[PDB]
């Protein structure tokens, strides 16, 4: 019940009606601080809470394998929310129009939404925000730390960024009250993937490359992902996790994404684990440490998709080597089918084709050769961008736009030996890979 995760957007004359709750990132019943508030601030007014979500037009921009994993969970959630008494309303339309619609013909009091610094995000605010009166909050229902609590500008690395994370630490991990009661979506499922269907990724003989069963989607396959990773896979987490031929990740990206679990909650269960002392420092320092800086980067950087987010020596050491002669230019086309000279790249480019998650360890050596094979530094943060967003169940995320920074532009990081094309930037080696895993192995398992 802390205030500091909420803050005012706009403030207005508190309707009559039931607090509306806008789910837009975190689309779950439990542990979800958003929930939680507007359901007190229900309480205080004797009014009801109800749930709206909106199905926006901008799912035509990715694939079915999002698309799916995304509305099936939204099923799973009606059923859990209605248990509880709380009607979920979906819209179709894009928010500015219909939340605004929604909130003078249902005369809401009051609107809330959780909170995520991505710039579509702000646009459905800023339409929102002139289209009605009533007070407007957002509740950081994403991070341990509320993101403006965590720092008040650009953090320039993981270093500075840790001691003022792990400080506030002891305020805000704690557990989560009970969410209190009050006192159709399968033919939009169709209807999409009617659309999205000529699109759909396809491997020549027609027959689609996603393989739909490698995550099952919702609330309750999130738990038993969690309780698997610290069961059966967190010992070694801290050993293999640079290892994609060991799937030893937690696999809850996908999860995470949604919202259909709170990492607070994944730190809290972690925490009480009684797992090697270093794999438990590597994983808290993923789940804290890198997810929550992802977040900084995109609040406190209007321009973090482009280059001009890089930080100095960066910028100008990729400016120095713009007109080196580079080795190979592959198109987007080319990037995307997996046609490369390098069959390291091409396997992890088919991981991500046929599973929707590409290894962590790898998404690195994926994205910064992009950088390598391109004309610029511009269009390789485009193509990375692009294809991350396309075939990534996690993705369209900010851990996507400031691991792809990260990776073609050096912010989280710090200056390298100095080569050409590529500067100061980070280089990592197809020889240097097979030093750290059995690279033909994970050839072999993606072919
Ligand atoms: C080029 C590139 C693009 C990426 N695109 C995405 C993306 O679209 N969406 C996404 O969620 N992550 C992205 N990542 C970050 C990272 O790859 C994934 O979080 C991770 O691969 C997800 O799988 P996991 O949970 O099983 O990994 P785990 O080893 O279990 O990590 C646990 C969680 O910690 C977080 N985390 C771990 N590594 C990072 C990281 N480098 N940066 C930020 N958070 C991290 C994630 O929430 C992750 O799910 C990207 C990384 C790179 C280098």
């Amino acid at each position: 019940m802390n205030p500091k995760r909420i803050r005012a957007l706009k403030s207005g004359k508190q309707g009559d009606g039931p607090v509306v709750y806008w789910m837009s990132r975190d689309q779950r019943a439990e542990d979800n601080w958003a929930l939680l508030f507007s359901r007190a601030i229900a309480k205080e007014a004797n009014v009801p809470v109800v749930v709206v979500f909106c199905l926006t037009d901008e799912f035509l921009e990715a694939g079915i394998r999002q698309y799916e994993f995304m509305l099936k969970g939204l099923q799973e959630l009606e059923v859990s929310l209605s248990r509880k008494k709380i009607p979920s309303f979906f819209l179709r339309g894009d928010p500015g129009e219909k939340i605004s619609r929604f909130v003078k013909d249902y005369n809401a009091g009051t609107l809330v939404t959780d909170f995520s610094p991505l710039r579509i995000k702000n646009q459905w605010i800023e339409k929102v925000i002139s289209g009605i009166s009533i007070p407007f909050f957002e509740v950081d229902a994403h991070n341990v730390v509320p993101c403006w609590e965590a720092s008040q500008k650009h953090e320039y690395a993981a270093h500075t960024f840790r001691p003022k994370l792990y400080a506030l630490l002891p305020e805000f991990l704690e557990e989560f009250p009970e969410l209190e009661p009050n006192s159709t979506l399968s033919d939009v499922l169709e209807t999409g993937v009617k659309a999205l269907l000529p699109e759909r990724a396809l491997l020549k003989n027609k027959d689609p490359l996603f393989e739909p069963w490698h995550f099952e989607p919702g609330e309750k396959a999130a738990k038993k992902v969690m309780e698997s990773f610290i069961a059966d896979r967190l010992d070694s987490y801290g050993a293999l996790r640079n290892d994609p031929t060991k799937n030893m990740l937690s696999n809850l990206s996908p999860y995470l994404h949604f919202g259909q679990i709170s990492s607070q909650r994944v730190v809290l269960e972690v925490e009480k684990a009684e797992s090697n002392p270093g794999s438990k420092k590597a994983f808290l320092d993923e789940i804290l440490i890198w997810k929550e800086i992802s977040d900084n980067f995109c609040y406190y950087n209007p321009g973090y998709d482009g280059f001009e987010s890089f930080p100095s020596w960066a910028k100008e050491s990729l400016n120095a080597h713009r007109n080196d002669v580079r080795s190979h230019i592959y198109t987007l086309e080319e990037f995307e089918a997996g046609k490369t000279h390098d069959p390291l790249w091409n396997a992890s480019q088919m991981e991500l084709l046929s599973t929707g998650k590409m290894h962590g360890y790898t998404r690195m050596y994926w994205a910064k050769k992009i950088l390598e094979w391109s004309e610029s530094p511009e269009k390789a943060l485009e193509i990375a961008i692009c294809l991350n967003d396309r075939y990534e169940l996690d993705g369209r995320d900010p851990n996507g736009y400031a691991g792809i920074a990260w990776s073609i532009g050096g912010v989280h990081d710090r200056a390298w030996g100095e080569r050409e094309v590529t500067g100061k930037i980070r280089y990592m080696s197809y020889e240097g890979c097979k030093r750290k895993f059995d690279v033909k192995l994970y050839i072999e398992k993606y072919s």
